[PDB]
């Protein structure tokens, strides 16, 4: 589980969105695991604007902040899930690391602020759904 909190947006994993996400929709894309509702209290987090392939990303079943560097957010395969069939990804960053589905939600954060949340993973790889390019995020 995990959010990013960004004035009066909650950006959340599609497949972890609740009944009140859905009833609050402000955006949604299946291709890239993001939905995004409407809140009424601010958020405390910044989003990263910037091309940086190193941060950090925490991993709720190690209970543990890594370092990672990672990939560009491309267009990838990912192989099926509980949550999703065997599909390309859009807007994917790949790391080296340990991830677990209950993992997803996670921050990966750099020097410039919240680079994008925990998503795919498998054989010691993880995922993580970019936002950088939402740059609709930062007003309205
Ligand atoms: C759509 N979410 C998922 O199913 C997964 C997310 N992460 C990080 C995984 C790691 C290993 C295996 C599956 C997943
Ligand atoms: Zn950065």
């Amino acid at each position: 589980s995990g959010a990013i909190y960004v004035g009066n947006y909650r950006v959340v994993n599609r497949h972890l969105a609740t009944h009140n996400d859905w009833a609050n929709l402000v955006w949604e894309d299946s291709s890239r695991d993001l939905l995004v509702s409407s809140t009424t209290a601010q958020g405390c987090d910044t989003i990263a604007r910037c091309d940086c392939q190193t941060g950090v990303y925490y991993c709720s079943s190690r209970r543990k902040h890594y370092p990672v560097s990672f990939s560009k957010p491309s267009l990838i395969f990912v192989e099926a899930s509980e949550y999703y069939p065997a599909r390309y990804q859009s807007h994917l960053m790949l790391a080296v690391g340990h991830s677990e589905p209950g993992d997803c939600g996670g921050i990966l954060r750099c020097q410039h602020g919240v680079v994008g949340i925990v998503s795919t993973g498998g054989n010691g790889l993880v995922g993580f759904a970019d936002v950088r390019d939402l740059l609709w995020l930062d007003e309205e």
